[PDB]
This record gives structure tokens, C-alpha cells and sequence, in this order.
């Protein structure tokens, strides 16, 4: 469980975030697809997407980090009391969209990446620390409604 003074520091960085979550989000899909090209085959929405380029200029694209990171921005905030919310992303990112648990962790490195880049200043190894720990929890707790639905994996 992350301590109070984790829990801190990740709505602190978090409410940066906030100030952007569009500029974010975009970031964030962008280093994923390139990072891991087979992560962008999973969305018939953005399949056709070639280049960076091409990647920064879809409004839709960026209509969709704006949605990704809401979610993971409701859940942040219930400081791992978070049953409600992540029930049907778990549900939906298992049994509809087929996401393994491995591309969850890809994701969760972009995000750290990019909370790097863009907040320095409050995104030290400890607060990077504290962001790994929330992300992991994340990642278990979703890992165990896949296992509940035979889609461990
Ligand atoms: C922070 C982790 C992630 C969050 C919070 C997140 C959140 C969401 C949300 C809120 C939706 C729309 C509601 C729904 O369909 O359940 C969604 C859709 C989707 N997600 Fe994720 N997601 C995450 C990770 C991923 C990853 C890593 C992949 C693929 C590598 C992925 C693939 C999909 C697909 C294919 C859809 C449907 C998109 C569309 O066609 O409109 N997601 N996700």
C-alpha cells in the first residue's frame, strides 16, 4: 500500500497534469505507439496513423488521451480505494479490446517518461518512485479481474 506521504506526492505531480491533460494524453499515446508499434494495431481507430506527424495532427487521437487519462485521474484520486472505477476498464479492456496485462506496463512507462519531461521539478526519484508504486497497484489489481475472467495474460 503506498503511504500517505506516496500517495502526496503523486496528486501533486498529478494536478499538473490537470493544467494539460490534452498536451499530456497526446505525449503519452505518441511514445507508446512508437515505443511499441503492436500496441497501435489494437485500435482499427488510429491503424492508420504512419507517422509522428501524422500522430500529433489527429484531433481524434487527442480526443482519446483526454479520455484515458480522466480515467486513470479518477482512479489516482481514490488513493487505491478505487473498486468502482476500475471494475469495468478491467472488464472491457480485457474481454472487448483483448489488452494484455505487458501493454498495460508499456503504458505506465510512457506515462512516467512523460511526467519526467514535462515536470521536472516535481517529478524527482522520489515522486518517480511514488508514481511506479500507484501504477503498479494499478496493474495488480486490474492483473487479478483478468485472472477472475480467464484472460490472465
Ligand atoms: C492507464 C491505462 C489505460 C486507461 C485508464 C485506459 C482507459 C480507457 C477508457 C476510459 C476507454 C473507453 C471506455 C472503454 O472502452 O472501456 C478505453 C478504450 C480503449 N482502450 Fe484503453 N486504457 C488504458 C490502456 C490501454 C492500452 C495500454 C491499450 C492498448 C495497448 C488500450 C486499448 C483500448 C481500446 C482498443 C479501446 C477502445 C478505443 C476505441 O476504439 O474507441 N487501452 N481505455
Amino acid at each position: 500500500v503506498l503511504s500517505e506521504g506516496e500517495w502526496q506526492l503523486v496528486l501533486h505531480v498529478w494536478a499538473k497534469v490537470e493544467a494539460d491533460v490534452a498536451g499530456h494524453g497526446q505525449d503519452i499515446l505518441i511514445r507508446l505507439f512508437k515505443s511499441h508499434p503492436e500496441t497501435l494495431e489494437k485500435f482499427d481507430r488510429f491503424k492508420h496513423l504512419k507517422t509522428e506527424a501524422e500522430m500529433k495532427a489527429s484531433e481524434d487521437l487527442k480526443k482519446h488521451g483526454v479520455t484515458v487519462l480522466t480515467a486513470l485521474g479518477a482512479i489516482l484520486k481514490k488513493k487505491g480505494h478505487h473498486e468502482a472505477e476500475l471494475k469495468p476498464l478491467a472488464q472491457s479492456h480485457a474481454t472487448k479490446h483483448k489488452i494484455p496485462i505487458k501493454y498495460l506496463e508499456f503504458i505506465s512507462e510512457a506515462i512516467i517518461h512523460v511526467l519526467h519531461s514535462r515536470h521536472p521539478g516535481d517529478f524527482g526519484a522520489d515522486a518517480q518512485g511514488a508514481m511506479n508504486k500507484a501504477l503498479e497497484l494499478f496493474r495488480k489489481d486490474i492483473a487479478a479481474k483478468y485472472k477472475e475472467l480467464g484472460y490472465q495474460g
